[PDB]
């Protein structure tokens, strides 16, 4: 009905971060007709626009509230994973954290035309950072708005910098320049935009709706690709959920529908299409069109736990917690008239943007991602803790002032699965982590070391000075067989999720996509998102995503070819 009579050019599954990008180059000539299909509403919402009202987009309407599959490694339990529903996705949901990882990542993909060498100018095309001036590693111009955070806590963060640089790790002044090492402490640069949220539809999407070529639905949920027998023909979709009559947008001659959906919701989409390992379609009567194994398959995710330890008496107040509510769990006016006045102060923090990358055993890059947040957790799940930091607000109480270290398994061994757990392409995924499964018990260990870093760092003179006991783990938990069940009975996510569309060179059979991002046996479909990434980079994996899809831009105008 919005598209009876319509031909595209490109069909986008998906108006999330990704899509947002492919959305403002594709049409940027106007010679090309592009529809984005996003499920979820347009972005407007306030807890979008400010950094700190992360904590209200978890478990919301905004949020796909995902579960895992029972973990039985992880004493089991279900896993919440946190995944943006409205258009700019998971960009407009995140931790804001500008992270490329290593040379060194990119170079492990091993895959032809995506070396470290082939991808630098593709992160510095995308890029304007208001701290760093034009470079080999940093660009001016682009349209992402990276900044350093413009919340500081004086006393907090510089005792964690003092207390990491007295336990032997050294400064890291930047750690997307991949001139030097990955290793150390320091500051997280965010997407952020004098403290507003800088996410793909603000940056992208936003700026050129205004263009006829240009048609976006939201409420649009995609139930399949439409392939003939292989060649795309379009999408099938539901603009009024599962009861909705399925409408078909009809791709013109020569068109590529690019599935966007993310790293959960593309490989579901593609299995539902017929594109995945046969016996799971034959599973649900779905007809194979493209049996390809790798499909949900390698699903890498940072795993995460954390100590808190509470402040002496003398310090109560000194938390961001303190910064944000009163006593009382009333906002502070002090907090609402820096951000508004001049993007400042503690609304414009999501939190964990102060850190380290450390190596716990001599690895050849960081296993271990260290995010210091100066309060306080009330829960060992730091996901919970921000639910409950969202909910806290007006209940009368004072939130107890002090700091937390998360600690994440940023280059992990173990690897999950997305598949199916019904024929119903409404039906949330089958989806399973696969937190610590790796065969040498590899993540486990680098999460035992990081608590055993975690507080080594607190036991330092600098944070010894603020610290009262230890909440997190606790007394109780000290041995290593301690420290393991407190991990597999806390272990939550970072929220990287990668690698469930695998590109892949030549003579590659896990993979999905060859090095040009189209899908194995499908003419006119491609992948451009986070499932196609082969390797996870170590840190936050939105700012790879806008690379990925800044340079898949490049290739379909003919801008630039991949591989010479
Ligand atoms: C809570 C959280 C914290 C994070 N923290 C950070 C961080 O600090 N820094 C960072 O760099 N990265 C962070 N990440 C990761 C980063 O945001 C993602 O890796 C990145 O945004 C993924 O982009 P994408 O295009 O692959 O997918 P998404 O941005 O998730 O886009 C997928 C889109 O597809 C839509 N969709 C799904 N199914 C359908 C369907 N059937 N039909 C139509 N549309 C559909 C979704 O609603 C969504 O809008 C975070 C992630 C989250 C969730
Ligand atoms: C932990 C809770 C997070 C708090 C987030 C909400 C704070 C509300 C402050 C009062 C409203 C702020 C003014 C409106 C600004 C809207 C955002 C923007 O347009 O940049
Ligand atoms: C966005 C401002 C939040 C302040 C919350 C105070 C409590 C601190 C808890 C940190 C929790 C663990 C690490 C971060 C989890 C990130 C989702």
């Amino acid at each position: 009905s919005p598209v009876a009579g319509q031909k595209y050019d490109y069909i986008l599954v998906g108006g999330g971060t990704a899509a947002c990008v492919l959305a403002n180059r594709l049409s940027a000539d106007g010679s090309k007709r592009v529809l984005v299909l996003e499920a979820g509403p347009d972005n407007t919402s306030r807890d979008v626009k400010i950094p700190a009202a992360i904590t209200r987009l978890f478990r919301s309407p905004l949020d796909w509230n995902l579960f895992s599959e029972l973990q039985e490694q992880l004493a089991e339990r279900q896993i919440y994973m946190a995944r943006g529903r409205l258009l700019g996705g998971s960009s407009a949901t995140n931790a804001t954290l500008y992270h490329r990882g290593a040379a060194g990542d990119y170079d492990a993909w091993g895959v032809e035309g995506w070396s470290s060498e082939d991808v630098l100018s593709w992160f510095v095309q995308a890029e304007t950072n208001a701290d760093f001036g034009p470079g080999a590693y940093h660009g001016s111009g682009g349209p992402m708005r990276v900044e350093n955070p413009r919340y500081t806590n004086k006393q907090l963060h510089t005792a964690f910098f003092k207390a990491a640089e007295e336990v032997g790790l050294t400064p890291n002044s930047d750690f997307n320049d991949w001139s030097h090492d990955h290793a150390g402490y320091g500051t997280f640069q965010v997407m952020q935009d004098k403290g507003t949220r800088a996410d793909m539809y603000r940056q992208y999407l936003k700026p050129v709706l205004g263009r006829r070529n240009l048609q976006v639905l939201t409420g649009a949920a995609v139930t399949k690709v439409n392939i003939d027998q292989a060649q795309a023909l379009g999408v099938e979709f539901s603009t009024d959920g599962p009861t909705g009559e399925r409408l078909s947008a009809e791709l013109a001659p020569g068109g590529e529908v690019i599935m966007c959906a993310g790293a959960v919701h593309t490989p579901f989409l593609l299995k539902h299409s017929g594109v995945g390992p046969s016996a799971e379609l034959k599973e649900f009567g779905i007809p194979v069109v493209s049996n390809l194994a790798g499909v949900g398959q390698n699903l890498q995710d940072q795993p995460a736990c954390l100590t808190a330890a509470p402040v002496k008496e003398k310090y109560d107040g000194i938390a961001i917690s303190d910064h944000i509510y009163n006593e009382k769990g009333q906002i502070r006016k002090r907090a609402i008239a820096s951000y508004l006045l001049g993007g400042r102060g503690g609304l414009t923090s999501t939190g964990c943007d102060r850190g380290a990358f450390v190596r716990t055993a001599g690895q050849a890059l960081p296993d271990l991602q260290v995010r210091f947040v100066p309060g306080m957790a009330l829960d060992p799940d730091g996901v919970s803790t921000y639910v409950r930091f969202a909910k806290f607000q007006s209940q009368g109480l004072k939130w107890p002032s002090g700091i937390t270290m998360q600690l994440i398994a940023c280059r992990p061994q173990s690897t999950g699965s997305v598949g199916l757990k019904s024929a119903d392409p409404f039906a949330p995924p089958k989806l399973s982590p696969g937190y610590l499964t790796d065969k040498d018990g590899a993540d486990l260990a680098t999460l035992r070391k990081g608590i055993h870093w975690a507080r080594d760092v607190a036991r330092s003179s600098a944070l010894s000075e603020y610290l009262d006991g230890e909440l997190f783990p606790g007394s109780g938990v000290v041995s290593d067989d301690q420290i393991d069940e407190y991990i597999r009975r806390s272990i939550h996510s970072s929220n990287a999720i990668t690698g469930t569309c695998k590109m892949g060179n030549a003579g590659d059979s896990s993979s999905v996509v060859d090095n040009q991002l189209r899908v194995h046996g499908v003419e006119g479909l491609r992948v451009v998102d986070a499932s196609v990434v082969p390797k996870i980079p170590g840190g936050q994996t939105g700012a790879p995503v806008v690379m990925i899809a800044e340079r898949a831009a490049a290739l379909l105008t003919g801008k630039a070819t991949i591989g010479a």
